[PDB]
C-alpha cells in the first residue's frame, strides 16, 4: 500500500457515500492496486465498496473481436465481485455525464479510477472533473513502478530508462494484500445489441465466412492465469533463444490480458522472478514486460503527440524529411494492405495472421510496420495506416505499447540512427532476405 501510486486528480470534500472505483483499464478483481486502494479508503470512512463500469460510444471504432473479448471477462468480473459482496454497476454512454450522473443519484463520496495515459482517458477525465464534487484519485495499477515515479521526463532509450526502472525495483516490486470483502452492502442484452451493431463491419472472405478465430485465447481473469503457468512451466527456458522465431509458438501470449488488465504484469513479473529457468530467458522476458512495456507508458505520458510525426526524435524527423521526396517502390492503399493484397508474402502472412487469429507475433510486427512506411505516399501516412491496422484488428491494441511500438518502428522512437537508405533515411531497416536468414520464413507464409 504504497501512497506513491495514488495521486489527486480534483482535492475536494468527500462525502457520506461509498467509495466509487471507476474501473478503465484493469479488468480483474485479484491484483488491482486501485480496488485494493478504493477498500482501504471505504473502510477508513466506514463505507462500502462501489464499481462502476462505463461502456462507451466508442466501441464500433474496433471489431467484435475486441468487443466480445472484453465483455466476456466482464461476466466473470462480476461474479467474483459479488463473492466479495462487491457490488458492480456498468454504465453506456459518455463517461463524462454518466459518472457525473451516477455519482449525484448514489450519494458516492469518493472516486477512484485508474492510470491511463492515452488520449481517450485525459478526455473522459476533463468532462467528470467539472461536474462532480466529491474528490477524484487515480491509481496506477497497470505498472510495477509508478508511472510518474520512474522518471520525470520521456526517456531516449531503453539504455536510460533500465537503471532508472531497477532501482526502484526493491521499493516497488511486492506481493498483493488479499482484497478485504464488504463488511455489508446496500451483460448479456447489452452485449447481444453491440454485436448485432458490429456484424455489418466485420471481416469476411470471398466465401463469406468469419475470419477471426476465436478458440485461440479464451478471455478471463482465470484463463489469463493458466496462460501464465503454462508460459513459465513448458514456454519460458526456450524464451531467450526462440523469441524472434515466428514459425514458434514459444511467446507467452499474455498481452491480449495484458492490455484489458485481465491479469498484472506485477503477479508475472513475481512468477518469473521465483520460476528457476535459463537467466538469458529471464532477463529477456523481465526486458521486455518490464522494460519495454512500462516505457510505453512513459512515451505516451510523457508526449502529448504520441501518435503523431511531432513525438519523433530530430535525427529521425530529419532523417524522414530529407528523403520525402524519393520515388517510392511501391504505393498501397488501406484496403490493399487491409486484404493482404501486396507484393511481399511474408507480409501478407503476417496480416492474414492478423485478421484470422488477432495477435501478429512480436517479430514480424516490425517488419508489418515498418514495410507500410517504405510503400507509404509519406511518413505521416504510415503513421495513420500503421494505427489503423493496428487498433482495427488486434486484440491488444488501443494501448500505449501499440503506439510506443508503432513509433519504434516507422518513426525511430527509442532506437538510433543506422545506414542512409532511400524513402526510409536511416530508420532502422529489415529486409526479406534478413528474415530468411533468421526463420524458416517458408513455413510461416504456408501457415496463414
Ligand atoms: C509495430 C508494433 C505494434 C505493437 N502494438 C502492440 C499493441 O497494440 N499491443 C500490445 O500489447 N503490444 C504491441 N506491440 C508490442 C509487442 O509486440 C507485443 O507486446 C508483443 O508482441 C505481444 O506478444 P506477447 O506478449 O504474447 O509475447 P512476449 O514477447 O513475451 O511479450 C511480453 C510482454 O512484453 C511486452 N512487450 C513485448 N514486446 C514489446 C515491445 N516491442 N514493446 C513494448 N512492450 C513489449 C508486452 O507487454 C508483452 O505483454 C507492438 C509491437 C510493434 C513492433
Amino acid at each position: 500500500m504504497n501512497p506513491k501510486r495514488i495521486r489527486a486528480l480534483k482535492s475536494g470534500k468527500q462525502g457520506d457515500g461509498p467509495v466509487v472505483y471507476w474501473m478503465s483499464r484493469d479488468q480483474r478483481a485479484e491484483d488491482n492496486w486501485a480496488l485494493l486502494f478504493s477498500r482501504a479508503i471505504a473502510k477508513e470512512a466506514n463505507v462500502p465498496v462501489v464499481v462502476v463500469f462505463c461502456l462507451t460510444d466508442e466501441f464500433l471504432e474496433a471489431g467484435i473481436r475486441q468487443y466480445e473479448f472484453m465483455l466476456k471477462g466482464l461476466q466473470e468480473l462480476e461474479v467474483s465481485l459479488s463473492r466479495k459482496k462487491i457490488p458492480s454497476f456498468f454504465l453506456r454512454g459518455d463517461p463524462g455525464e454518466k459518472i457525473s450522473r451516477f455519482v449525484k443519484d448514489y450519494n458516492a463520496g469518493t472516486l477512484v479510477t485508474d492510470f491511463s495515459p492515452l488520449r481517450i482517458k485525459n478526455q473522459w477525465i476533463e468532462k467528470v472533473i467539472s461536474g462532480i464534487s466529491i474528490p477524484f484519485f487515480e491509481v496506477d495499477a497497470h505498472n510495477v513502478v509508478p508511472c510518474w515515479e520512474a522518471s520525470q521526463k520521456h526517456e531516449y532509450a531503453a539504455h536510460t530508462f533500465r537503471p532508472k526502472l531497477y532501482a526502484l525495483l526493491p521499493e516497488f516490486l511486492e506481493e498483493f494484500p488479499e482484497l478485504e470483502p464488504n463488511s455489508v452492502t446496500p451483460l448479456s442484452d447489452v452485449l447481444e445489441t453491440g454485436v448485432k451493431a458490429l456484424l455489418p463491419e466485420r471481416a469476411l472472405l470471398k466465401n463469406k465466412d468469419p475470419l477471426f478465430e476465436p478458440w485461440h485465447f479464451e478471455p478471463g481473469e482465470k484463463a489469463a492465469k493458466k496462460v501464465m503457468e503454462s508460459f513459465i512451466a513448458d514456454r519460458l527456458d526456450s524464451y531467450g533463444a526462440l523469441r524472434n522465431d515466428p514459425t514458434k509458438n514459444m511467446l507467452s501470449n499474455l498481452s491480449p490480458y495484458l492490455h484489458f488488465g485481465q491479469i498484472s504484469s506485477q503477479r508475472v513479473v513475481l512468477e518469473v522472478e521465483k520460476a528457476e529457468s535459463n537467466p538469458g530467458s529471464k532477463k529477456a522476458f523481465l526486458d521486455e514486460i518490464l522494460i519495454w512495456k512500462e516505457i510505453s507508458d512513459n512515451f505516451c505520458y510523457y508526449n502529448p503527440g504520441y501518435d503523431g510525426f511531432e513525438s519523433f526524435p530530430s535525427w529521425a524527423k530529419e532523417s524522414l524529411n530529407a528523403h520525402r521526396n524519393d520515388v517510392r517502390s511501391h504505393i498501397y492503399t488501406l484496403e490493399e494492405f487491409e486484404a493482404g493484397k501486396t507484393h511481399d508474402p511474408l507480409w501478407n502472412a503476417s496480416q492474414m495472421e492478423l485478421l484470422s487469429t488477432g495477435k501478429m507475433h512480436g517479430y514480424t510486427r516490425m517488419y508489418w510496420a515498418k514495410k507500410i512506411l517504405e510503400w507509404s505516399e509519406s511518413p505521416e501516412k504510415a503513421l495513420e495506416i500503421a494505427i489503423c491496422l493496428n487498433d482495427r484488428y488486434e486484440l491488444d491494441g488501443r494501448d500505449p505499447n501499440g503506439y510506443a511500438g508503432i513509433a519504434w518502428s516507422i518513426g525511430g522512437v527509442h532506437d538510433r540512427a543506422w545506414g542512409e537508405r532511400e524513402v526510409t533515411g536511416k530508420i532502422r531497416y529489415m529486409s526479406y532476405e534478413g528474415c530468411k536468414r533468421k526463420f524458416d520464413v517458408k513455413l510461416y507464409i504456408e501457415k496463414y
